[PDB]
């Protein structure tokens, strides 16, 4: 397997269309392909795009 990045949502977001996806703060979102400003998530079963500057990539630092 492979571990796919993660973001956890910074403020929420309402889908302009039906191609984005909507959240609330603090969903964990995977992240499945990136084009710029926007990376394709995917939260519960859904997959739309979401503006990137609306969460933050969570990274493992250290051994847990």
């Amino acid at each position: 397997a492979s571990m796919l990045p993660q973001v956890k949502a910074l403020y929420p977001y309402t889908a302009a269309n039906d191609e984005e996806l909507s959240f609330k703060v603090g969903d964990i979102i995977t992240i499945l392909e990136k084009d710029e400003g926007w990376w394709k998530g995917e939260l519960n079963g859904q997959e739309g795009w979401i503006p990137n500057n609306y969460v933050k990539e969570i990274l493992e630092h250290h051994h847990h």
